[PDB]
């Protein structure tokens, strides 16, 4: 049981439905098969990764080209979702979910700050993500900072 | 039914994960068109509404911590690739509330923490928004979490 919490950890007992669905617009390729090897946030200068968007929402992407800063919006498809509070350093120091930014939430939704080395079509090759290879996409939004000054 | 110069995909497929509310986002505005384009630090406070749930997950949350937060824009349409928020935009190349998967952001600090209630400037959402997920923001926040060697990864 991959069930077992961590001393000082609480999880939920919550056992409700969903109230909206997720559609996996695309599928993120990167160097990172397992979870320990993963970084724990991406770095501007990091490996590239390909992100690619699946058919249905290609034209979607205009507007994005070699350069384009986005945030990327991902689902932490390995994640359990009914952790309340966490040890992230398995010290018996517990901190709410919502107070640091673990994998482990009621929604997992990861994001990266990650600039685009070059697209190809469909693809975006990427530096900055941190997630399992094959992990899947769910939006992509261009950066603030570069966006709205 | 769009705007000449739009484009919508014909798509229909189930999802393929589902998303649990954990809130409801309280705000002045009524009517989309009421809402701030983005929220701003010195506009009207809202009121960030946890369900009981989720209310032990607020632990180290309290007055002046900067929060990341995620709502679903519930009103929006899912089709639209090329959109004109002029000439019409592709929808991953702009914030805008209609997408794929609606999600919004905000990034704003928290004035006030009550309970399972966070009074809080700079939303943008219609009074009545679901909550999704909270985080503290980047710009003050330290990982937890001991180093893996992926922080060590430089690209070629
Ligand atoms: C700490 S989270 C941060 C995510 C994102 N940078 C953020 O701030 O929202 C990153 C970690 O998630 C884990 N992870 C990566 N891909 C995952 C996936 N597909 N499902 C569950 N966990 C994943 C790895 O342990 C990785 O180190
Ligand atoms: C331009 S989007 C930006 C959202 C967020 N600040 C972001 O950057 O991700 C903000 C707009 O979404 C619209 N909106 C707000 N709440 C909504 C909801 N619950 N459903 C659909 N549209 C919404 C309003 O027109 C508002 O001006």
């Amino acid at each position: 049981a991959t069930d077992d919490i961590r001393a000082g950890e609480l999880a939920s007992d919550w056992s409700g439905s969903p109230d909206a669905g997720v559609v996996f617009i695309g599928r993120i390729h990167t160097p990172w098969n397992r979870l320990k090897e993963c970084p724990r946030h991406g770095r501007a200068d990091g490996p590239v990764c390909r992100i690619e968007v699946f058919e249905t929402w290609l034209p979607a992407l205009a507007g994005i080209d070699d350069g384009t800063l986005l945030e990327v919006f991902y689902w932490l498809h390995r994640s359990r979702r009914d952790l309340l509070l966490q040890c992230p350093r398995n010290d018996g120091d517990a901190r709410g979910t919502f107070s640091i930014r673990s994998p482990l939430r009621p929604n997992p939704i990861g994001t990266s700050i990650a600039r685009v080395d070059r697209r190809d079509g469909a693809n975006l090759f990427i530096r900055g993500l941190d997630c399992l290879d094959g992990t899947p996409l769910v939006d992509l939004k261009p950066d603030r900072a570069e966006f709205m000054p």
